């Protein structure tokens, strides 16, 4: 996409006319837009550059993450974002890819298969290494400041309906 | 599409555990990417109930502050941030759309219809972004674009 954060001087100085609205809000929404879009640009392609999307990943690291490696998919269905439905369509690829295993013990438990461990195994290092790549040079009460202001802008979006 | 961000902690304090990763970045990064996916969600509806995008809504932005209107495409590439093959596609939208016209060295100008929809909607945007920074001052705001700043460049990292 881009490469560094664009700064939007023509709509900052326009908004300031209006009567409840201030500049560097705006400086602030936009950045937060612009980095959204290269959030969400980038994230897209790297996860298809291993055979992959946000769901199938999100879903092979909670398994990655449960005892024995096992949990119902209404489970993994409440432990993502999305709904019941959704999850069998990507639980169906990723038993098909065989990244997952369906078994019984009634109700149904999905359990990661070798290989899938295997495979994850081997993707995870220069994942977490390039989130550290990301956070450097950042302190620990900043990190902190910046997510209580993440969770506040999360839940007014809504007025932004 | 979800109702808070949620909360990473508890997942976080355990990636500890996993590898070389600490907590805060990996609570932020993960925060991060959820705030980015309710974002584009949001924005991509909220125009849609306007009959505009972010992009083609930068663009009446850029001509609704030029001198008379009027702007090149060359310019509109420059000052939105986009490339001009980009701006060419948004600009035959809107020129469809009825929002901006194309006149003779050539010129991008807002339709009558264009200014009127833009200046009955720009109000209301405005009040819903100030909105959604109630009481931040400015030493927090600008540490804040100030570390969106870094992010926005280290993200192309995830280039595999």
């Amino acid at each position: 996409e881009l490469k560094h954060l664009p700064k939007y001087k023509h709509i900052t100085e326009h908004a300031e006319t209006y009567a409840n609205i201030d500049a560097g809000s705006l400086e602030l929404f936009l950045s937060l837009f612009d980095i959204s879009k290269k959030m969400n640009h980038v994230m897209e392609h790297y996860f298809a550059g291993r055979g992959l999307s946000e769901g199938k990943f999100k879903i092979l690291m909670l398994l990655f993450d449960a005892k024995d490696h096992r949990l119902s998919p209404t489970e993994l269905a409440k432990r993502s974002n999305v709904t019941k439905a959704t999850i069998t369509g990507l639980l169906d690829g990723l038993a098909r890819d065989g990244f997952v295993s369906r078994r019984h013990h009634r109700k149904i438990s999905i359990e990661l298969t070798t290989e899938g461990k295997a495979r994850l195994e081997q993707f995870l290092p220069g994942h977490f290494s390039k989130i550290s790549a990301v956070m450097e040079n950042y302190s620990d009460e900043e990190k902190d400041m910046f997510v209580k202001m993440l969770g506040d802008l999360f839940e007014r979006l809504s007025v932004f309906k």
